């Protein structure tokens, strides 16, 4: 089942981005103005991983032109858990959920996201058991 849902805007620190209203299901806000080098820290909300192993990480994303990518990691940069390409979705508020698997150690994690290439918006992230 679901370990955590983290709204992207609920970061404890960030660099290079700005919040904006989203018209995705549920409304609220998304993170926008994402470019290479920009990042989001969720260190203020540690997430508990119950056992070491494979977890599915989902990202709710929108992208006009595609070309984006991110790195999912611990806040601060290391260890890195995984990377994912962000596809074109049709528009800045046309939303889809993408996913990948990563290995995570058991215990408390402070997650972060680094943008390797921009061109996308982020509504929320979800961590799931496999
Ligand atoms: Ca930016
Ligand atoms: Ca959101």
């Amino acid at each position: 089942m679901v370990i955590a849902t983290i709204q992207a805007e609920d970061h404890s620190q960030q660099s290079g981005t700005q919040q904006e209203t989203t018209t995705d299901t549920g409304g609220g806000k998304n993170v926008g103005y994402i470019d290479a080098g920009d990042w989001l820290s969720y260190a203020g909300t540690p997430v508990n991983i119950p056992s070491s192993g494979s977890y599915l990480i989902e990202y709710r994303v929108a992208s006009q032109n595609g070309g984006g990518s991110l790195t999912f990691e611990e806040a601060g940069g290391a260890p890195v858990h995984g990377t994912i390409a962000i596809p074109a979705t049709g528009g800045w508020q046309t939303w889809t959920t993408i996913q990948h698997t990563v290995n995570l150690s058991a215990g408390s994690h402070q997650f972060g996201i680094k943008a390797n290439a921009g061109g996308w918006n982020l509504n929320w992230i979800r961590i799931n058991k496999t």
